[PDB]
């Protein structure tokens, strides 16, 4: 690989694609991630095809890079290379990495701007134990087959933020509360990804859950009817608990 060109893939890793092919029209590729070498050859010339290589503890590795260098996936396999261990996904800012182990599995969702959804512990029907992990906080809660539902608890409130198998969210809020001049209500409106909170037949405040993956709230004028001031980003936790009081 000595005038090889270097090519930057998803992930934070590099492959090396000889500059020239050999016999059979096919390319030599080399990476090293880690302390790992890994090799291959490629019938493209752009650094896509697959790469293999052994770590010291005789697991086997395998990065298999997509024809147009949009993802990269990297695995780990059982000294004989048939069961697999560990497989992270990277493609379009975020990556999905996957382990399963003694009994239960874990898959880590990190998104292009950091944020996280944690499951572990997923058993055979789909369900475990979920968190979100959000610039400031974090949400906890659990998996099934059906949706993700991360829970904050404050007073007789319950919020619970829902994430359906195919992403989307939804987000309810119910209240306990004995009193009918005290209760909260709420009312989500997909269309724009907000809760609207009623206090006494009067709108209170609007959660708005973002693209970005922020939470915002933002109060209503004592009418009840219009909005007043600015919407502000939730921080922390403890911010969220307090739009529910």
């Amino acid at each position: 690989m000595k005038n090889s060109v270097s090519v930057d893939l998803p992930g934070s890793m590099k492959v090396l694609v000889s500059k020239s092919s050999n016999a059979d029209g096919k390319y030599d590729l080399i990476a090293t991630v880690d302390a790992l070498e890994l090799s291959g050859t490629s019938d493209k010339n752009n650094g896509s095809g697959v790469l293999e290589g052994v770590k010291a503890d005789a697991s086997k590795v395998k990065l298999t890079i997509s024809d147009d260098l949009g993802q990269t996936t990297l695995e780990v396999f059982k000294s004989d290379g048939s069961t697999l261990v560990s497989k992270k996904v990277t493609s379009g800012g975020s990556s999905t990495e996957e382990k399963s182990s003694g009994g239960s599995s874990e898959k880590i969702i990190t998104r292009a701007d950091g944020t996280r959804l944690e499951y572990t512990g997923i058993k055979s029907d789909g369900s475990g134990k979920a968190k979100e992990v959000l610039k400031g906080y974090v949400l906890e809660g659990t998996l099934t087959a059906e949706k993700t539902t991360l829970v904050v608890k404050e007073g007789t409130v319950t919020l619970s933020k829902n994430i359906s198998k195919s992403g989307e969210v939804s987000v309810e809020l119910n209240d306990t509360d004995s009193s009918a001049a005290t209760k909260k209500t709420a009312a989500w409106n997909s269309g724009t990804s907000t809760l609207t909170i009623t206090v006494n037949s009067k709108k209170t405040k609007d959660l708005v859950f973002t693209s970005s993956n922020t939470i915002t709230v933002q109060q209503y004028d004592s009418n009840g009817t219009s909005l007043e001031g600015s919407a502000v980003e939730i921080t922390k936790l403890d911010e969220i608990k307090n739009a529910l009081k």
